[PDB]
C-alpha cells in the first residue's frame, strides 16, 4: 500500500485571516506542543511505509499531524479556531484507536493532549 497524500494544507479557493485566537493556536499552542520531548512521532503525518504499518490507512481515514496543522495556520487555511483544535483532537483521537491503551505512543499523545488542554483554557479574547 502506498501512503496516502498529506492532508491539504492551501487552499486559494477558502476565504483568510488572521485572528487573536489562530495567533494564539500557532505562535503559543502549537509552538509549546511542538517543542516537547514526545512530540517527535507527531510532527508529519504516519509515514505507513516507512514504519511497515500497512494497516494503519486501513483503519485511519482522517489522518492528521502537528506539521500539516502548522502549515495550515501558517496558509490562513483554517477560519475558525474551533477548526484548528478539531484537527488537535482528530490527531490525539487516531492515535487511541489505532493504538492499544498503555502503549508507548499513547502515553506520549495523552501528556501531548493534557498540555494542550491546559493552553486551550488560556485561549485570549475573540474580536
Ligand atoms: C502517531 N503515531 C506515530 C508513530 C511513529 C512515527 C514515526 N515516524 S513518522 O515519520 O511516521 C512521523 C514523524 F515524522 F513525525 F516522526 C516513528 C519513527 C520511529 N517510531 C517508533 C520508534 C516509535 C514507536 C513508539 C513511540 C515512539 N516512536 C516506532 C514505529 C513503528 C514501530 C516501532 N517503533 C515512530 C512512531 C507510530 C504510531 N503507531 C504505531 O507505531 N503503532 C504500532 C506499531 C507497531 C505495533 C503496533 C502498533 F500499534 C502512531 O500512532
Amino acid at each position: 500500500l502506498e501512503n496516502p497524500p498529506p492532508p491539504e494544507t492551501s487552499n486559494p479557493n477558502k476565504p483568510k485571516r488572521q485572528t487573536n485566537q489562530l495567533q494564539y493556536l500557532l505562535r503559543v499552542v502549537l509552538k509549546t506542543l511542538w517543542k516537547h520531548q514526545f512530540a517527535w512521532p507527531f510532527q508529519q503525518p504516519v509515514d505507513a511505509v516507512k514504519l511497515n504499518l500497512p494497516d494503519y490507512y486501513k483503519i485511519i481515514k482522517t489522518p492528521m499531524d502537528m506539521g500539516t496543522i502548522k502549515k495550515r495556520l501558517e496558509n490562513n487555511y483554517y477560519w475558525n479556531a474551533q477548526e484548528c483544535i478539531q484537527d488537535f483532537n482528530t490527531m490525539f483521537t487516531n492515535c487511541y484507536i489505532y493504538n492499544k491503551p498503555g502503549d508507548d505512543i499513547v502515553l506520549m499523545a495523552e501528556a501531548l493532549e493534557k498540555l494542550f488542554l491546559q493552553k486551550i483554557n488560556e485561549l485570549p479574547t475573540e474580536e
